[PDB]
């Protein structure tokens, strides 16, 4: 009841906070974080070049949380997934990273509700059916211990992925 899965445009979904899966710069791309970009607006990019200025890159795994513009949110999470290279380079781990840094800032900023893409399937390449099962069970297991975020969405842009996740939440 607490997490649901959403095939549309993560930049159209009324959250508290957006995730964005963004590269280490900060200062945008494509895929969902160009779209979340052009929605937010320049002051986007402009609070990302403030967290340079203080921090530099954003490694793997790492997360960092700034305003959301104009988007339908009340902030937007940055972080990043591992680039896909076999398995055998802590990529599970890194992607668990970057969804419990991300959920760690969302409840450290008393967040009580966030959405999440599907980080690393996107150019990074990392196996869909084993990215959502990563995404599932941590973000699963976190709110079984923590109140906030009270409601997690995965927002799904690929049916593939959407129907993954369904599956995955009810296999269990």
């Amino acid at each position: 009841t607490r997490i649901h899965v959403v095939q549309g445009d993560i930049t159209k979904l009324a959250v508290d906070v957006i995730v964005n899966a963004a590269n280490p710069s900060l200062m945008g791309g494509g895929g969902v974080d160009g779209a979340i970009h052009r929605a937010a607006g320049p002051a986007l990019l402009d609070a990302c070049l403030k967290v340079r200025q203080q921090q530099g890159d954003c490694p793997t795994g790492h997360a960092v949380i700034t305003l959301a513009g104009d988007l339908p949110a009340k902030a937007v999470v940055h972080t990043v997934g591992p680039v896909w290279r076999g398995g055998e380079q802590n990529e599970d781990q890194l992607l668990q990273d970057a969804y419990l840094n991300s959920l760690r800032l969302v409840a450290a900023n008393s967040y009580t509700s966030v959405a999440f893409p599907a980080i690393s399937t996107g150019v990074y390449g990392y196996p869909r059916a084993a990215a959502a099962e990563i995404a599932v069970k941590t973000v699963s297991e976190f709110i079984t211990r923590h109140a906030l975020p009270e409601q997690v969405y995965f927002v799904c842009y690929d049916e593939e992925n959407a129907h993954l996740y369904e599956r995955l939440l009810t296999q269990q």
